């Protein structure tokens, strides 16, 4: 935990969504899939509704492209403040926000509405109402009187619950907290690490629990969804970098029932 | 009558066109705006894309006549065509283009026609990759002269004969009157082999643009005199639509009316 105070936001996008892996030319690299399967699950038009949360966002915005077509109200999260400074800095266009036009355009391309880019991060950032501080370890993680409409219509988190959790029951308990965040007959849109222990962001150094696709979906079911999709796409050599140990990556399309 | 009064009064109004106010004026928003699919921009790439999707228009060769400073004309078409061969009367347009193969920061940023390109030829492409082909299958820019009856000169570099032909807002631009364009328009032809196609873009009832200093002279048509040129030059024509310029994007840099696009088969 008190290893994430030493995290350096710039220095994990660097590590992650600045090319090799965030090269979105090849359709077979990690960020195409990724948005790929966000796409694909909204486009089915089953998971819909009028607020959405992003659980433990950091300072990434590429989790919400195809989604924000379908929430009016967005609700973006994080530990940190720096992160939720750096949200800002692209969310209200300051000086030295992220790049994240790629993502767009890519997220534009596979949708197929064509759709321009700017229009695309135009309805995104008109959608995030607010950036609210968030513990996932605690049963209300949002806090007490949290400004964000509960309960959300739908969930999306990704890379976080295995990155803050120590062992398999504290990842359980943390999916069981912030389930309690979404209406019964929501939907959560849960991305991830698999087999992941550890990763670097600058000079902070993260441990991670190494999850499988079983062990997340048993999670899930434990946590009372009926799982949708589950999805594992395989980390290719050439995306292995030295910033971490990640094996493949899981999405999951999760309904509470 | 005589040809080379009106081709001399031409040539020496383009010795005053700057390419970059060329450029802002019909490539910079709001005409170069991609984003309203109502737009001129998105109307001109759909018509390029659309056609070259049918698989009709292919080959080893193609010529762009009078390129101008711009590319866009080319990004549907460079999938299909392993030799493209650029064109251009001004020096400093040909050079303009250099600028944008040497992937130079000074060129043009054409990467919003590339992404828009992009996403309606439907393939997933990334606009880098679409680019990257484009100037990789660009094989020469040479000089080009459309009232000449041989366009290139002679014994010049392009393969010839093509197997089709592009040309966008080129002949009007250029023609004097209505029987200069028919000439110009023969010209060219010679360059296409028999059952080769043109792609025509350009102007509807247009007398004059702006290119900085240069505002230049241009013979208004209409879609009924471009079609009967074609006819006249020996073309089936395969397709032949109109856009209408919305009242919003007629900003004072010229008075079209309207923008046409040809799709022309050469008869043989
Ligand atoms: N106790 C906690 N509760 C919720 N999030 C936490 C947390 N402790 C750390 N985090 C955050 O978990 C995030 C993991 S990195 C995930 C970034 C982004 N979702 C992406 O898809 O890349 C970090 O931003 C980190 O600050
Ligand atoms: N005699 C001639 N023969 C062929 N092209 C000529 C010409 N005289 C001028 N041109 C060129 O005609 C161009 C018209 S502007 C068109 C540029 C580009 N094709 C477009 O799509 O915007 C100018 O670049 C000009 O140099
Ligand atoms: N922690 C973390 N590991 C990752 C691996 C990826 O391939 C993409 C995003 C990531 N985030
Ligand atoms: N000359 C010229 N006229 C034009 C009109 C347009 O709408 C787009 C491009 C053009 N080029």
């Amino acid at each position: 935990a008190s290893a994430y105070q030493r995290f350096e936001p710039r220095a994990y996008l660097r590590n992650n969504y600045a090319p090799p892996r965030g090269d979105l030319c090849n359709p077979n690299g990690v960020g195409p899939w990724k948005l790929r399967c966000l796409a694909q699950t909204f486009a089915t038009g089953e998971v819909s509704g009028r607020t959405l949360i992003d659980i433990g966002s950091g300072p990434t915005v590429y989790q919400l492209l195809s989604a924000c077509s379908h929430f009016e109200d967005i609700t973006m999260t994080d530990f940190l403040e720096v992160n939720r400074q750096e949200l800002g800095r692209w969310l209200q266009e300051e000086p030295g926000a992220f790049n994240w036009s790629m993502y767009s355009q890519h997220a534009c391309l596979i949708e197929g509405k064509g759709e321009c880019w700017q229009d695309k991060e135009r309805q995104l950032r008109a959608r995030v109402k607010r950036v609210l501080p968030i513990d996932v370890h605690q049963p209300q993680p949002l806090g007490a009187g949290s400004p964000a409409p509960l309960p959300a219509d739908a969930l999306v988190s990704a890379f976080c619950l295995e990155a803050v959790s120590p062992d398999l029951a504290s990842f359980q308990r943390a999916l069981d907290h912030i389930t309690t965040l979404l209406r019964p007959g929501g939907h959560l849109l849960l991305i991830g690490a698999l087999e992941e222990s550890w990763y670097l962001a600058g000079e902070a150094r993260l441990t991670v629990v190494p999850v499988s696709e079983e062990e997340v979906r048993e999670a899930l079911v434990r946590s009372g969804y009926k799982v949708r999709d589950l999805r594992t796409y395989i980390m290719p050599a050439h995306l292995q970098t030295g910033v971490d140990d990640v094996k493949g990556v899981f999405f999951a399309w999760a309904q509470k029932v």
